[PDB]
């Protein structure tokens, strides 16, 4: 297909903890940015055969979405908040990656991850 399979959102061996700093990632960070004007690209995998991007996949070996990301929290499938957090910072790096600088995509990812470290200085203490 152009479109690999999607990451996986839980696996049988990968540990997991439950603790206030994943909590607030699902409960005030993935929600402030999911509810934000400019999520809806980054709310799913990209779908290169719906967008016509026979190119993505060629170039993003280590895709990430919101979708995803709120699966995993919603699954319990990571061990700490640094896991949770590499995955957004690799869904925003992917967009300046494949992306032309000047497109209004990276505009709209640059305001989510404006907004992603905002929340994100204000990570409880574990
Ligand atoms: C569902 N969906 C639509 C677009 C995407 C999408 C997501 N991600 C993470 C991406 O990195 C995308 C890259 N594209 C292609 C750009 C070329 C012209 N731009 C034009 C453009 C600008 C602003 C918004 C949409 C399209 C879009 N499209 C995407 N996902």
């Amino acid at each position: 297909s152009m479109n690999p399979p999607p990451p996986e959102t839980s696996n049988p061996n990968k540990p997991k903890r439950q603790t206030n700093q994943l909590q607030y990632l699902l409960r005030v960070v993935l929600k402030t940015l999911w509810k934000h004007q400019f999520a809806w690209p980054f709310q799913q995998p990209v779908d290169a055969v719906k967008l016509n991007l026979p190119d993505y996949y060629k170039i993003i070996k280590t895709p990430m979405d919101m979708g995803t990301i709120k699966k995993r929290l919603e699954n319990n499938y990571y061990w700490n908040a640094q896991e949770c957090i590499q995955d957004f910072n690799t869904m925003f790096t992917n967009c300046y990656i494949y992306n032309k600088p000047g497109d209004d995509i990276v505009l709209m990812a640059e305001a989510l991850e404006k907004l992603f470290l905002q929340k994100i200085n204000e990570l409880p203490t574990e």
